[PDB]
């Protein structure tokens, strides 16, 4: 869908800016410094599921550029089982909060984090 | 969710390039000039769906800034309005592709192509 690689660059940034704001946003829930309204979570990690899907298709052909380091195209099995374990992460994130159980939600969100950080570690570059 | 406006304005405006692009992708198969698979455009509107109602909220008490026209606070109820009817159209957009009804989509795109339009001509800075 892009016509040039930096229209891919500019969408998987714009994702991953969205995704930042939807999962950092639940930082003060998490530690318990904002309160935790079931359903208010249950939406919010709805929106981020569909978002969490996104980045990848915008690594494409040619699309190099940004932050990506080239590791990403040249290793890529190693690069997909990270996005679709992030999204392994993601699922039970989505699981915790749609069962409302704040405990399980602490876990996943923080298994979550580590596996944005894991990518990033690897494949974006400093 | 966002610390300072700043915050609001770089995810709004990621919202926008996000929905720009699934919007537009759709282009080609509305004229004809790629072929309509009527399960790959359900999806696809599907995503778009959950991307057009994010940037609403990022309009918030003291978020203003980026090319948001400074009419955007002081008319609350007209930027709705607006909001509102642009998600109305994406509600038509999402029954013709949940239908897998191609004259149904073209038309139902044009008015969502139109309602963008009507927002931006009002209400972002040039
Ligand atoms: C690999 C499987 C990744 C996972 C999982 C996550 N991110 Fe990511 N992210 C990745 C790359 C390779 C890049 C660079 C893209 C480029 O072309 O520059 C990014 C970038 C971001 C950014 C910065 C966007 C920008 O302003 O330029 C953000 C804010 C970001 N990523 C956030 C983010 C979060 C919150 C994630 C988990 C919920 C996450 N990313 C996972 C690769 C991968
Ligand atoms: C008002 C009800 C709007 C509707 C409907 C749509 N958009 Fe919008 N858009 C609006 C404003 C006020 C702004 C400026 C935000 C800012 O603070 O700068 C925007 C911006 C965009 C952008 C540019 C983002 C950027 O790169 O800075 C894009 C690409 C964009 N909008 C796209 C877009 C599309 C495709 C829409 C219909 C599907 C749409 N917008 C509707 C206000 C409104």
């Amino acid at each position: 869908q892009f016509a040039k690689p930096e229209d891919a660059v500019k969408y998987r940034q714009s994702a991953g800016t969205l995704m930042a704001s939807h999962f950092g946003r639940m930082t003060p829930v998490v530690k318990g410094q904002a309160p935790y309204d079931a359903a208010q979570i249950k939406a919010n990690v709805e929106v981020l599921k569909t978002l969490s899907a996104l980045p990848w298709a915008a690594f494409g052909p040619g699309t190099e550029g940004g932050d990506a380091r080239p590791e990403i195209w040249s290793d890529a099995a190693s690069f997909k089982q990270k996005q679709q374990a992030f999204q392994d992460n993601i699922v039970k994130l989505s699981a915790a909060a749609d069962a409302g159980d704040l405990d399980k939600l602490r876990a996943a969100f923080g298994d979550v984090g580590a596996s944005c950080k894991a990518c990033h570690d690897a494949y974006r570059k400093k």
